[PDB]
């Protein structure tokens, strides 16, 4: 009879379309900032950094390869010259056999072809369809020059597309971006008073009208606190807060990054630390009013996570960011998650960067979760309980996509 | 023959007699204390925690409740309108299972019936045989008004009731309970003198000889330290220690609880924190002639304290205490104690608040450790070592309750 | 097919000749210092730690006692009194069984015997070829009076062993080590000057000569840091680092021993603690053409230091060190790193202080490593890709051997 639940578990993860509530993917309008193909995919940061352990070319050298070269690069050495066993490589493989492709030739050349006959609005339609993915949360950074554009122009997302105001610029480069903000027309003052407080608002306000937005987010340092009477801490407290609770916005905090400890890696480059829950602690406890998305990025920082979500209803933690994005370590945290939670959470987002990697990322984590969820439905069943296929389909929702758009409200 | 090594294992496991070590429940004739029934485990503080992630009720509202109208609230939000997979509703489930009610037909009043016809000695008799516990160590609060009348009135616990002196308001707040100290005529003054120390031993000897219990213990938080120039590292230095070597009664330290984060919630209100091992070393060391009994709240603790307990023999690791007990991490916290301890170590107590608790607490974790001796068994039996029924049946006791009388003489 | 997977995987672990890099091993020809026999294996700190937990013998009595007598009591206690599932413990009858010694009749002096009729040359004969072992790095420390001698006579090491210079007491006893280098000749001065630094390098110079080593070696406490106007900050920075670029040999670190916590213990008195990683991110970094080996103590540092792998091509993690070498943690471990850096790492190593521990050493780890392989190839296998044998057999001689080689040039 576990059995019997196992495939009626599996089959409603399978079917449950996918809201994917944080990825760095774009409106295939939105242009070519959408990326997508095989060489996109194996040049992805987390493949760059692997390679640079194994290959002899400098990353200089690397950096100035084509696109195509890096890829030749990459495949080579991660694929065929060692097999591709990593997580982010077995990755590449699932989104060549879902699109149909054979990962039994090992044709680079082949693969590419099929990329090269459809345009980026079909690809989108495909891997959607494939990834079963209903809805994409973008992350759209104004302080971008290239992102900006488009929203200047007027341009509207896809249907399909939900767009989330990133401001890391903001509030951990506030004395540089304050320079910015005076060439676009917010008036702020060398002092944090009144009127850079009313300013800074205002250009919250802008945006917020402009993106319409499910939630405003940043990403943090593993030595994030609050309070502060810093230019975070005060923007924080002063504009994002205020702000987030008068249009009922939830606050996106991904902690636990530190910037560039390996410069010339580029996006690979970033490193990670546990930060302390104190910050986080005050500001649910303190700011009952506002909601608040947690992820965090170090190991050692996750039971605790789960533990203060237990405390605070004004939390909705979710997935398993970055580093925490492999199978060990997912499965870890989908169990304590549940264990102390229930279905109060969302497991997972993808953070795709590149279209295809929908594919492998909800192939991968549906998988674990499918069966964390076999196990606690089988636990209760032994204790005489009886689960019907309907409660399940609704369980699976929640924890998909009906918990995000519950929050966000 | 791994099949015929699991049978053995899990008949010793299920078998064995169970010395909880560590409750909240109170010998039957103690009075209204001692909580039971299906009303009180659906109430327990940990699912009063998850439905509010969920429960549109206020806080407030809850408290105002009836106990009726809270059970009857909480059922519905985290049995009904969810599945109750998480490992506090799992244990209610499994509690009305093992009283030989029926989880299926998910009738609350139908279960409610079988309660209301019984005494609280006849629930304690029936619970106790089927959790197959033969002794239940309590939690004595003398600060307490309550349970300090039973103790003042001569009321002496069941037989399979054992006392142990808890002393948070004493060590934690000193500066308020001084005052009390003084009413109930412990002449304590206000600077930290011969006076005050020898007032403070007869306080403490005193309910020693009034209670008689197996151990004096205290839950600390995450910045605990010692030694100290506090109240707490003063009364612990000149006080606890001396007299625990004394009538060598061992000390027991409950550490990492970060209290009341979120007040409005009460006893379903506290946190948890990474401990420095520092003030635990210092006290196995420097006081080898007293016994201490440690658990930690902090996952992060977890393996240093096991690696600690390889140190001083005067330390005895017991439990997977609160936040701790759940699958995941009994699992994973109970392999790496046997695997470096052996069977040196006390793996479980059900910190019990509500006495039919014992039914799940118990079968939860059994089933746990006897999948883990059902594989450490098998790898001595793969290198060819036999062990037999009756090393079983010695190995299963020591860690279910001889490990425990042992330590505590 | 995951079965004609696994016994190819299997028979590729089993079959592939490891290459142990840290051990504290010596050739046989360089005397006593090789430990061997049952008795020494008994006698091994973790079991003496372990012992000391149940037996009423005191510690001084126990140091008093001859091997013999030790090894009897430690057998007695745990084995005979309690069943043998420690780590430790099961190690030492996989070593009988390995031996062809029959654990089932628990007769330690039919063991004994086994023994007692070879030569240290034979014994290390048949364990390397037991554990098929090719190479064992050695643990060379030129401040140890005994070791020193056989060096300084002119002694070179069995072809299958391989120096490698331990730098402790220079690196965290400089004041007292200091006065010793004096008497030897280097002429150090009292305060950290060109002199100072010259004479310093010229030891290393001196033993690198004398020991060929394959890299210099050091382990530090859960404090380390770097940079830092200490002696150790110094001479790492002005000495060490200098000469291992010259001569290309790598820096291994063992990071988070806290030292002789329980000094009554001996080797088995040592803790652990958690370290900070900026030291070592500062020291990737900043000596891009130095080349780092790194192993971490703390279990909450095993998930950074797979991250801080991916950020630096000059770093080489490796095993999984004292208290990580515990099947849940080894498990864990080699799971999150090939999840994160695919075969780029060097899983184990033994450490081992006793001859025959070579067998259990690597019976254990590498039973472990071949269900991870087996996991992650069956994942890449359902994704369509074809592994050969050839492949397996590749990847695995990287594992257990090339990548070590590779690294030290
Ligand atoms: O949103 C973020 O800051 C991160 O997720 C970064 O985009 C990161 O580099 C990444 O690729 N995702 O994990
Ligand atoms: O003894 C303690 O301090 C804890 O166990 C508390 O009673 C806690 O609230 C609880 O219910 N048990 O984990
Ligand atoms: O090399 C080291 O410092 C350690 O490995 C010690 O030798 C330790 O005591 C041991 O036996 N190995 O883990
Ligand atoms: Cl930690
Ligand atoms: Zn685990
Ligand atoms: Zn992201
Ligand atoms: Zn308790
Ligand atoms: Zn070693």
């Amino acid at each position: 009879s576990r059995e019997v639940l196992a495939e009626k578990v599996k089959n409603a993860v399978n079917n449950q379309p996918v809201t994917d509530m944080h990825t760095h993917l774009f409106s295939p309008n939105f242009g070519e900032i959408l990326l997508w193909d095989i060489d996109e995919l194996l040049t992805y940061h987390y493949l760059v950094a692997e390679v640079m352990r194994w290959t002899d070319v400098s990353i200089e050298a690397f950096w100035a390869m084509s696109k195509r070269e890096q890829a030749d690069l990459i495949w080579e050495e991660l694929f065929i010259k060692r097999s591709p066993v990593s997580e982010a490589c077995r990755g590449v493989l699932t989104c060549l056999q879902g699109l149909g492709l054979d990962p039994a030739t090992r044709d680079l050349q082949v693969y590419r072809e099929y990329f090269a006959k459809k345009t980026s609005e079909e690809q989108v339609d495909t891997v959607l369809q494939l990834a079963n993915v209903s809805d994409v949360v973008m992350t759209n950074d104004p302080f971008d020059d290239n992102e900006r554009i488009s929203w200047l122009e007027g341009k509207q997302p896809d249907s399909r597309f939900h767009a989330a105001l990133r401001l890391d610029p903001l509030l951990n480069e506030y004395e540089q971006t304050k320079h910015r903000l005076r060439d676009w027309g917010y008036k702020v003052n060398d002092e944090w008073n009144e009127g850079s407080i009313q300013e800074v608002k205002r250009f919250l306000t802008d945006w917020i009208e402009r993106m319409d937005p499910v939630y405003m987010a940043v990403s943090l340092p593993p030595t994030f606190s609050f309070p502060e009477e810093s230019n975070r801490g005060r923007i924080i407290r002063d504009c994002l807060l205020p702000v987030a609770e008068k249009h009922n916005i939830p606050f996106a905090m991904m902690i636990g990054v530190k910037k560039r400890v390996h410069p010339a890696l580029g996006d690979a480059g970033d490193f990670v630390g546990k930060a302390s829950m104190d910050g986080v602690e005050h500001l649910l406890r303190e700011y009952p009013n506002n909601k608040f998305l947690v992820t965090m990025l170090s190991r050692e920082n996750q039971h605790e996570l789960v533990v203060l979500a237990r405390k605070f209803s004004n939390l909705m933690i979710f997935g398993c960011w970055w580093f925490m994005n492999n199978p060990e370590i997912i499965n870890e945290m989908t169990r304590m998650r549940m264990e102390m939670l229930g279905t109060s959470f969302i497991p997972q987002h993808s953070d795709a960067r590149v279209l295809e990697q929908l594919i492998y990322k909800w192939h991968h984590s549906k998988s674990i979760i499918a069966e964390v969820l076999i196990d606690k439905y089988d636990d209760i069943l032994q204790a005489g309980w009886e689960v019907t296929e309907e409660e399940i389909k609704r369980d699976v929702a929640d924890l998909f996509s009906r918990n995000f758009w519950r929050f966000v409200g």
